[PDB]
């Protein structure tokens, strides 16, 4: 029931209730001849809605708004991106343009910037050292350490126990560690073991790509980013 790939077309987005007031969101996006499924979360704050990260791209992140506004019908007023790359920041200033208020770690900001990518507005501050976490409307924000990114943020919903990985986390069906160009390998495992130490609770998993699951996500994220080290 989770949607795929060949269920989306580029340029096309869907919602997934994963519990009260928390949703995903997926889209799909072409590169290299190979069509991606990315994943971001929605979650409820009061009367109006916490977006993170885009959904890859202009296009997809001005459908993303849409089908926000007829499924849910309540404002997006902030948006977290969880890393510099452009299935976290691209279509930020789609989100800027529709009075969005768009925010990233220092961290990230400086890297998109690097890049050439687009730029979150507002600088999240507390994130700097491994280990720290702030509150964040209805979630935690939580910088682990390096893995996918050196800047790669998590997200944990209290309410609902809901972990939000981002690209740091694989789903179960991907055995390669595939691009990382940009990861830190040999931090990668380490960091995922602060996630397991602060989040033993969590009973769903969502990965930046693909199927949600459970806890053990975390563990197979370190099995094959290990074997991609041998
Ligand atoms: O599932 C993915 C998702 C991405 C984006 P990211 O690495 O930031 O998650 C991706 C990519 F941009 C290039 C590639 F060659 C493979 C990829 O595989
Ligand atoms: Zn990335
Ligand atoms: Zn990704
Ligand atoms: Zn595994």
């Amino acid at each position: 029931e989770y949607p795929t790939v060949s269920e989306i077309p580029v340029g096309e987005v869907r919602l997934y209730q994963i519990a009260d007031g928390v949703w995903s969101h997926i889209a799909t996006q072409s590169f290299d001849g190979a069509v991606y499924p990315s994943n971001g979360l929605i979650v409820r704050d009061g009367d109006e809605l916490l977006l993170i990260d885009t959904a890859w791209g202009a296009k997809n992140t001005a459908a993303l708004l849409a089908e926000i506004e007829k499924q849910i019908g309540l404002p997006v007023t902030r948006a977290v991106s969880t890393h510099f790359h452009d299935d976290r920041v691209g279509g930020v200033d789609v989100l800027r343009a529709a009075g969005v208020a768009t925010y990233a770690s220092p961290s990230t900001r400086r890297l998109a910037e690097v890049e050439g990518n687009e730029i979150p507005t507002h600088s999240l501050e507390g994130l700097s050292s491994s280990g720290d976490a702030v509150r964040f409307g209805p979630v935690e924000l939580f910088y682990p350490g390096a893995a996918h990114s050196t800047d790669n943020l998590v997200v944990y919903v209290p309410s609902a126990s809901v972990l939000y990985g981002g690209c740091a986390i694989y789903e179960l069906s991907r055995t390669s560690a595939g691009n990382v160009a940009d990861a830190d390998l040999a931090e990668w495992p380490t960091s995922i073991e602060r996630i397991q130490q602060h989040y033993p609770e969590a009973q769903f998993v969502i990965p930046g790509h693909g199927l949600p699951g459970g806890l053990d996500l975390l563990k197979h994220t370190t099995n094959v980013v290990k074997a991609h080290t041998n």
